[PDB]
């Protein structure tokens, strides 16, 4: 089935636009990465960055994940975000959200050999 590497590329990368560019930015591309297939997920970002680039940040600075784990890693520069939530009227399969677009530091588990992301934890 998808690796976790693959699915972290389809949920979270953009690499063909700097920026969202309007406010239905969060609406369209969580249905097309699939991420409302089986329910409204409530919280996704993208990150408008060159796929090497977000890759590298497993081997920038090392810290804790939330939920405590020790293979996180926080970005040494701000990357262009865009945050997708879930809005007061989203109702499955209508999936709803309020797009943010924004530049912050991200933090991102990774695993395996070749070491590349796998989860995105938080964005600050
Ligand atoms: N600002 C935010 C806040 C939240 N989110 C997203 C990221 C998460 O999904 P995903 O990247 O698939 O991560 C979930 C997957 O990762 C796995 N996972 C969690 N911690 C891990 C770790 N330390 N190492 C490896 N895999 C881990 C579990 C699961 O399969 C989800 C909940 O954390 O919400 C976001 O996009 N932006």
């Amino acid at each position: 089935k998808e690796t976790a590497a693959a699915k972290f590329e389809r949920q979270h990368m953009d690499s063909s636009t700097s920026a969202a560019s309007s406010s239905n930015y969060c609406n369209q591309m969580m249905k097309s990465r699939n991420l409302t297939k089986d329910r409204c997920k409530p919280v996704n970002t993208f990150v408008h960055e060159s796929l090497a680039d977000v890759q590298a940040v497993c081997s920038q600075k090392n810290v804790a994940c939330k939920n405590g784990q020790t293979n996180c890693y926080q970005s040494y520069s701000t990357m262009s975000i865009t945050d997708c939530r879930e809005t007061g009227s989203s109702k499955y399969p209508n999936c709803a959200y309020k797009t943010t677009q924004a530049n912050k530091h991200i933090i991102v588990a990774c695993e395996g050999n070749p070491y590349v992301p796998v989860h995105f934890d938080a964005s600050v």
